[PDB]
């Protein structure tokens, strides 16, 4: 999968990806990576700063990274709309957050 | 992958997967449908009406599918702000647009 909608959450060892070279992971020293071929090319530079941190993406467009004690160490500050939104590791290589929600075809949640 | 990004487009027999049973494909038959388990939940009901055919997102928010004629036989009529957006099947097995842009880590296009 390379996308994290709202409210959910991107856990520890997790990640997006789009094959064959692109990973965005949530790490377990807490820092916020995306990968190209193994070489970092952006981060969110958390690391260390905790551990079973957790990426979450919510309702009103706002992304953070919690550590363990559940406490915000890292965020967009992105306070929007209250709605839906989703955050993409895209084929081009950008890490995107879109929203509100346009259009939906409702075969879901299901 | 399970997203699109506009402007891009999803081409003949191509689709956006969300494993292990999800599958939304632009068919050759016309046909933009999502499958679940090999059973249709959703469709744009369009098949048999062209052959060749694509979908793509406009930068407007606007899902339509061409055919080979290059012209426009179903679409979301969901024109907007301009900007970018960007097409999601999710692993809640819904499919949404989202846009315009909230942020972005400027690690591509690359
Ligand atoms: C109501 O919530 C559901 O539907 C909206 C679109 O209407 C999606 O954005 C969201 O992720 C869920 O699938
Ligand atoms: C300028 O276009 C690029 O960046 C925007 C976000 O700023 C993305 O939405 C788009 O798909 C491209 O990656």
């Amino acid at each position: 999968v390379n996308s994290l909608s709202s409210p959910n959450s991107l856990f520890t060892g997790h990640s997006l990806e789009v094959g064959p070279s692109y990973r965005l992971i949530m790490q377990g020293d807490c820092n916020f990576v995306l990968y190209d071929s193994g070489k970092p090319v952006w981060a969110s530079n958390t690391g260390g700063l905790g551990s079973g941190c957790r990426l979450t993406l919510h309702n009103n467009g706002n992304l953070v990274i919690y550590d363990q004690s559940n406490r915000v160490i890292w965020q967009t500050k992105t306070n929007g709309k209250e709605d839906h939104y989703v955050l993409v590791l895209q084929q081009d290589r950008n890490v995107v957050i879109y929203g509100p929600v346009v259009w939906a075809t409702g075969s879901g949640p299901a």
